[PDB]
């Protein structure tokens, strides 16, 4: 069923419908107007950060480029092969940039400090894929440039997504979540989930250790803020 939509909820209904039951939300009208949101583009991007070097997820493997040539190769004209510039802390590694975003003001209901929020950085052209899997954190996901589906389970329907069987893969969904292998992974069919399409200037709340699987459907920026 579709993520229930709020316009700028208070921080005291936010905290007692959504963060304390644990249940996904997407925010309105509060990123909507960060300066990011206009200001962000592949010339801005190109200008600022071009010269600066990144990770980059191809497929697989993972690489290390300038981020001139991260667009040049993945995003530009006709690339061979999915790149993604994912899970980076871009914004530590340029204070320039970091003055388009801000904290989210509901990050304060929490019980952690301001200071250790990891805010990344999700850069990528169309088809980029998170598979499913869970983080140990609270999370808002900023949608900046462009549109992504994503998919959330419960924490309680983990006995159906199938886990792998490793300690440092174990928060990771064996099933590839729109193309899944029911013959191998049955329970995975019966399993209720929500949806959506995140779009610019919207905020999804996903909270602590839901599962999310996220398909970029345009050329697409997000910035996730991780907070307890
Ligand atoms: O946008 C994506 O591809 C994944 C984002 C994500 O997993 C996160 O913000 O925790
Ligand atoms: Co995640």
């Amino acid at each position: 069923s579709t993520v229930p939509r709020l316009h700028r909820p208070s921080l005291q209904h936010f905290r007692e419908q959504f963060l304390v039951p644990g249940r996904p939300v997407i925010l309105k009208g509060v990123a909507d107007h960060w300066p990011c949101m206009q200001k962000w583009s592949l010339e801005y991007i190109q200008e600022i950060a071009g010269c600066r070097t990144v990770p980059v997820e191809v497929g697989w493997s993972q690489t290390l480029m300038t981020v001139n040539e991260f667009i040049s190769k993945y995003i530009v004209n006709e690339p061979r092969d999915v790149g993604y510039l994912a899970q980076h802390q871009l914004f530590d590694q340029i204070p320039e940039l970091k003055q388009d975003i801000s904290i989210p003001d509901y990050c304060s209901l929490g019980d952690g400090e301001e200071e250790e929020i990891t805010i990344n950085a999700w850069f990528g052209p169309q088809g980029t894929i998170s598979p499913l899997h869970q983080d140990p954190q609270q999370n808002f996901l900023v949608q900046v440039m462009g549109r992504k589906y994503i998919r959330l389970y419960s924490p309680q329907e983990s006995g159906a997504l199938y886990p792998h069987d490793t300690h440092l893969l174990h928060n990771t969904s064996q099933v590839d979540v729109e193309n899944p292998d029911l013959e191998k992974f049955p329970k995975f069919a019966k399993a209720p989930f929500l949806s959506c399409i995140l779009s610019p200037g919207e905020i999804l709340f996903i909270p602590v250790k839901y599962w999310h699987y996220v398909r970029a459907l345009d050329l697409s920026f997000s910035v996730s803020f991780w907070w307890s």
